[PDB]
């Protein structure tokens, strides 16, 4: 298949991210200004080591740092990743984004629900 993840996927700054020692405060203003609730979230290396959503941290001390509420990050793409094989898993599983990362696991960007589905 020709239609692959380098073709859909958002930009970490468009997108939204957060840094493990970001607080719980700054993800929850990420989310009115980008209008979008689970973000991958990158340690000082730019390594994803996780993912925060609306689940694991609305109702934490907006004080606490990202490392201590966010949820793992198991499902990873990359550029070349078809995007058939993609949207069967986040239908299977109930994804609404998947982390874009290089060879490395350092974040790209991710790729949401709505544009796999309608792409
Ligand atoms: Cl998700
Ligand atoms: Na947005």
């Amino acid at each position: 298949d020709i239609l692959t993840v380098e073709k859909l996927y958002r930009p970490s700054h468009e997108y939204g991210f957060l840094r493990e020692t970001d607080t719980v405060k700054d993800y929850l203003d990420l989310v009115r200004k980008n209008r979008s609730s689970r973000f991958p979230v990158i340690n000082q290396h730019q390594v994803v080591v996780g993912v925060v959503t609306m689940r694991d941290a609305g109702d934490k001390s907006p004080s606490t740092t990202i490392d201590k509420v966010m949820s793992r990050s198991l499902f990873l793409v990359g550029l070349s990743t078809n995007i058939a094989n993609v949207s069967q898993r986040m239908i299977a599983e109930d994804f609404e984004m998947v982390p874009v990362v290089r060879s490395n696991q350092t974040l790209l960007g991710v790729v949401t629900r709505r544009d796999v589905m309608e792409k």
